[PDB]
DNA sequence: ATGTGACTTATAGTCCGTGTGATTA
DNA sequence: TAATCACACGGACTATAAGTCACAT
């Protein structure tokens, strides 16, 4: 059990579903398989840096704003 | 590799010295290896969010610092 | 549109070391 | 004498993430 990581999967769900986007559309847009993508945002997976950077070029988002929107969803 | 990873490992060793610790202390007060802080900061090397998290502990600084940081050393 | 258990391969992370170049004596 | 200190790096592990799937919602 993790706090940032639970955010850090909060806030990739929030942004996906603000965008109205689906699974499998951040999913081919992070080169991501879209069940690895269900995984991650239902905080049953501890992902790398790497994959982090790969959700972040799938949502369509800078790091810093999903930095920022970050330290904004832990409040 | 990645330009995230060598931001990442830039602002650890930083903030590590900044508090002058050393990778031994960092590893102890983290609950890893000296070994693998080593490699951390030498090679990028992929962490995991959690381990991040550790780090941030060790460092003994808040998520929101280490981010708002992280932020600005990516900003050129 | 998405949750999930199961699985294999890849790599994150541990634990024993050695060596070099600085100290402090 | 040394004798620690701080770090780079090794070799050989072990633990867990990565990456995928059929079948269900």
């Amino acid at each position: 059990e993790s706090f940032l990581l639970s955010k850090v999967s909060f806030v990739i769900k929030k942004i996906r579903l603000e965008k109205g986007m689906t699974q499998e559309d951040l999913a081919y847009k992070s080169n991501l398989d879209r069940t690895y993508i269900s995984g991650i945002e239902r905080n049953s997976r501890n992902l790398t840096i790497k994959s982090l950077e790969l959700i972040m070029k799938g949502l369509e988002v800078s790091d810093v704003v999903f930095f920022e929107m970050l330290i904004k969803e832990i409040l």
